[PDB]
């Protein structure tokens, strides 16, 4: 259970992340697809791009970017009280997509990573330490929701 702190602390980077939501979406996905390229086998629509300027050129990648850091957005904007909003994706991650909870884990880190380089100003180690708690909790619920599911996760 994050502090009203810890919050603050996550809410304040990403606020930055909203300065350019696809931006921040392509270097994620991007750091994602290079840090564990069994990842990309996952999109449909783009698990064919090779190389990383193909990656910075894909509409189709800037689009997931947007939707998954606006969908994570909202979830840390609740503050743990993120019910509703991890039903559906639960269940299109657990049953439609398939995505390993060691999935979530490599793009937990690619979040990090990015966040650690572009804003040193609002993620020094007590903010990277409390946007860990928050993906962790993000995680746990997601993964206690696949097993309700019946996804090995
Ligand atoms: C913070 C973690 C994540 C969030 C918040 C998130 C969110 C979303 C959302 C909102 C969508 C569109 C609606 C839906 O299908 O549920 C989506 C689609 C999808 N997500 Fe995620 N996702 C996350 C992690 C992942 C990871 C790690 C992968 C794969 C390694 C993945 C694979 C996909 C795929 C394959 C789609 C369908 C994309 C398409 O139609 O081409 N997601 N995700
Ligand atoms: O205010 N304690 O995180
Ligand atoms: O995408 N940088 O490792
Ligand atoms: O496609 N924006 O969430
Ligand atoms: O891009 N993960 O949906
Ligand atoms: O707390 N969300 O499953
Ligand atoms: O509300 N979940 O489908
Ligand atoms: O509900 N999953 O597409
Ligand atoms: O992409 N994680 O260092």
């Amino acid at each position: 259970v994050l502090s009203e702190g810890e919050w603050q602390l996550v809410l304040h980077v990403w606020a930055k992340v909203e300065a350019d939501v696809a931006g921040h979406g392509q270097d994620i996905l991007i750091r994602l697809f290079k840090s564990h390229p069994e990842t990309l086998e996952k999109f449909d629509r783009f698990k064919h791009l090779k190389t990383e300027a193909e990656m910075k050129a894909s509409e189709d990648l800037k689009k997931a970017g947007v939707t998954v850091l606006t969908a994570l957005g909202a979830i840390l904007k609740k503050k743990g009280h993120h019910e509703a909003e991890l039903k559906p994706l639960a269940q299109s991650h657990a049953t439609k997509h398939k995505i390993p909870i060691k999935y979530l884990e490599f793009i937990s880190e690619a979040i990090i990573h990015v966040l650690h380089s572009r804003h040193p100003g609002n993620f020094g180690a007590d903010a990277q330490g409390a946007m860990n708690k928050a993906l962790e909790l993000f995680r746990k619920d997601i993964a206690a929701k696949y097993k309700e599911l019946g996804y090995q996760g």
